[PDB]
């Protein structure tokens, strides 16, 4: 990644071609859940926008918590998904698992459908390139076969089974014995799982429980940066080059390499642990990160 910015540049011509083209060779990659509510274009008192995002970023996360502004919606549709497009970044939806199992659609072939409709112009309507869907939480008989139909229909048009090029991606705190898991395995694109605050020796037993599922290159771990009143999950902690965060850019799985790393809440992006004000960011740790996995 040596074709990358030392700072927060957003490079236009050569500069930028060598970028998109870095993206478009092996590497392993980098995302980000950019916290949509903490965006400038939502309510007041926000420091970072989307468009701050770094060149280098291989996927955006739009992570809502459904209490944004209409303004934010806007903003990302006619400016911020173009902006991020033209530097090769992909922008992907975010939707918790809540939402598949949702007793108001039917569980029914037709309501799978439904659902998947209702869920795919979220991506549509804003021009995006795919969905993660995040799985925190067991299922019953019934969640189970609402969520396993409605990923089956969502991949008619997402992900391996749909040709389409954009992603389906299942983000989850549990392993690969998660019966969703077992059921929808074969309509996913990358799998993410949240790693925050956890030990470096577990990570091949996690890695374990998934990789019959994928090949190496779709599984990313994720760290969160420091979230103003939130868990201290200590990924971020100083120096850099003995974090949390930068131990998951140089992990790798036993004989395989691994897609990435992803960061919870990278809109907080080099705040100092319990400093709980809102704070400009040049992405440091994400650029810093990028380089550690692409040397
Ligand atoms: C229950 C928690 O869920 C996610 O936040 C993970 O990132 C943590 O490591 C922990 O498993």
């Amino acid at each position: 990644s040596s074709v990358c910015p030392s700072d927060n540049t957003h490079a236009t011509g050569a500069a930028l071609q060598k970028i998109l083209d870095y993206k478009k060779g092996d590497h392993q990659i980098m995302a980000g859940y950019f916290r949509s509510w903490r965006d400038t274009a939502s309510g007041t008192g926000n420091k970072v926008s989307m468009l701050d995002l770094p060149d280098c970023l291989d996927i955006a996360f739009v992570f809502p918590e459904g209490d944004e502004t209409a303004s934010f919606w806007t903003t990302l549709k006619d400016t911020y998904v173009p902006a991020l497009h033209g530097r090769g970044i992909k922008v992907v939806r975010s939707v918790g698992i809540a939402q598949l199992i949702n007793t108001a659609w039917d569980n029914t072939p037709a309501g799978w459908q439904g659902l998947a409709d209702a869920l795919m112009k979220t991506v549509d309507d804003y021009g995006l390139d795919g969905l993660d869907i995040d799985v925190e939480q067991s299922l019953n008989a019934n969640q189970l076969k609402q969520a396993t139909g409605v990923f089956n229909a969502l991949a008619k048009k997402l992900g391996p089974k749909s040709g389409t090029g954009k992603l389906l991606i299942f983000d989850t705190n549990m392993d690969g014995t998660q019966p969703l898991w077992r059921n929808v395995y074969p309509t996913i694109s990358y799998v993410l799982i949240q790693s925050y605050g956890r030990s470096i020796s577990g990570l091949q037993t996690t890695y374990n429980s998934f990789k019959s599922y994928i090949s190496s290159k779709q599984y990313l771990i994720g760290f969160s940066f420091y979230e103003e009143n939130g868990t201290n999950w200590g990924d971020t902690t100083t120096p850099m080059t003995s974090s949390r965060a930068w131990q998951y850019a140089k992990w790798q799985p036993s004989g395989a390499t691994k897609g990435g790393i992803f960061s919870y809440a990278i809109d907080r992006d080099g705040v100092a642990i319990g400093d709980n004000t809102l704070k400009t960011t040049d992405f440091t740790w994400t650029r810093q990160l990028i380089g550690a996995m692409n040397p």
